[PDB]
């Protein structure tokens, strides 16, 4: 048996929920308190009968706070995660740094009297919007031990990503005209290892923004790649695999099965 599988059996609806199964608290990390990033909110599961949890850290973009990508924060931790969401040291920090600061809002779970014996440290994920989405591409070429990365409408000057080693899924926004898909997350899909497990969903119809208010297609497929990839559940495949028949998702690509 796998023993990070938390929750009940998942489907469709349990994924698309705006709260799973794990009722969740939060505690906030002051900018002083942080070191190597500028703050943040913790979101965790409060049950503590069911083992500790996978960590996911979540940058948001540039000149962006925090506020602009909360909404994933308890929406992935009722899931069972612990889901930190971050400000960066100036809104200026450029997507290497964020890379780097997601890793340290990761590290920092570990000393967080809150959460510190609610999680696994050897489970961990980065996320992010726009350039935090570069950083979580960077976090994962800097650290070959994170479980799972998912850049949303990323943007990174670099385009060429064959040394990332970490499960990747790719969410474009079609109508992006900030961080285009063509020249940002498809490049970032096509430079992945051919053999790495990974996945590339572009959103219909959607902007740049789509990651800023509550997305349940954005939310559903999160889900499922740190269920599968952070806690290897096998339960969660289904979902990823093949290409979801789902009027919004505009294209698909995947290294299916994982
Ligand atoms: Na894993």
């Amino acid at each position: 048996a796998n023993p990070y599988e938390r929750g009940p059996d998942p489907t469709e609806s349990s994924i698309e929920a705006v709260r799973g199964p794990f009722a969740v608290a939060q505690t906030t990390v002051s900018r002083l308190q942080a070191d190597g990033f500028g703050g943040g909110t913790i979101y965790y599961p409060t049950d503590t009968s069911q083992g500790t949890f996978g960590a996911v850290a979540i940058s948001p973009g540039f000149t962006a706070g925090q506020e602009s990508i909360a909404w994933l924060g308890p929406r992935i931790a009722s899931q069972g995660f612990v889901v930190i969401t971050i400000d960066t040291i100036t809104r200026l920090d450029q997507p290497d740094s964020r890379g780097r600061q997601l890793q340290a809002a990761l590290d920092h779970l570990r000393t967080n009297s809150v959460v510190r014996n609610r999680i696994d440290p050897n489970r961990m994920a980065v996320m992010g919007h726009s350039m935090g989405g570069g950083g979580a591409l960077s976090a994962a070429a800097n650290n070959t031990s994170l479980e799972a990365a998912i850049p949303l409408q990323g943007w990174h000057t670099r385009k060429n990503w064959s040394s990332v080693r970490t499960p990747t899924l790719v969410v474009g926004a079609q109508l992006d005209t900030i961080a285009p898909v063509s020249s940002h997350s498809e490049a970032f899909y096509n430079s992945l290892p051919s053999d790495l497990d990974k996945a590339y969903m572009e959103l219909r119809g959607a902007s740049h923004l789509v990651s800023n208010t509550p997305d349940t297609t954005t939310a559903k497929y999160s889900i499922a790649w740190l269920k599968r990839f952070v806690d290897d559940d096998l339960r969660y495949e289904q979902f990823l695999c093949p290409a979801p028949d789902d009027f919004a998702i505009s294209e698909y690509r995947s290294t299916c099965p994982f």
